[PDB]
């Protein structure tokens, strides 16, 4: 399936307290498959959003639209010039628009009911190892009502992760 282009991602930054200094926690949802990239970063300003957008292109491939918040880091000419790099489309979308950004939101939740069981984990693990281990229970272990997990959803037989 990743030999096709994805057709839209939501992306949005929620805040994870417990994450300290790495608080920021980006969040890259494919609305098709719900499959799901995060990582904890230092900030949520353009820059931070860059390098996760630029990571969730490895790790998920390449949508024709993403909609986010039209907060500034969001809104700059960084943000356009690099999206355009790859064609995609952006959408800040409108306010008063629950449903441009329902998908992130549940996912956020999600991940945030997934690090809570992790809190004992924190004591000797950097947020980085236990988002992951939130995302893989996401994206590789639950399964939707027909059996498949996100991952599945998304790759079919092979990931082309970079």
């Amino acid at each position: 399936r990743g030999l096709k282009p994805r057709v839209l991602w939501q992306m949005d930054v929620t805040h994870v307290s417990e994450f300290g200094k790495l608080k920021y926690v980006h969040v890259t949802v494919d609305t098709y498959s719900h499959f799901t990239f995060a990582t904890a970063r230092t900030g949520e300003a353009t820059k931070d959003v860059l390098q996760h957008l630029a990571q969730s292109f490895a790790y998920m491939g390449i949508p024709q639209k993403i909609k986010t918040d039209n907060a500034p880091a969001y809104v700059s000419r960084s943000i356009q010039e690099f999206l355009a790099r790859w064609k995609i489309s952006h959408v800040t979308g409108i306010p008063y628009n629950p449903q441009g950004q329902a998908i992130v939101e549940r996912t956020h939740q999600n991940i945030k009911a997934q690090l809570n069981k992790l809190q004992k984990a924190g004591k000797y693990y950097t947020p980085h190892h236990l988002l992951a281990h939130a995302l893989f229970v996401l994206n590789h272990v639950n399964m939707d009502n027909q059996g498949h997990t996100a991952a599945e959803r998304h790759w079919g037989p092979i990931s082309l992760e970079v």
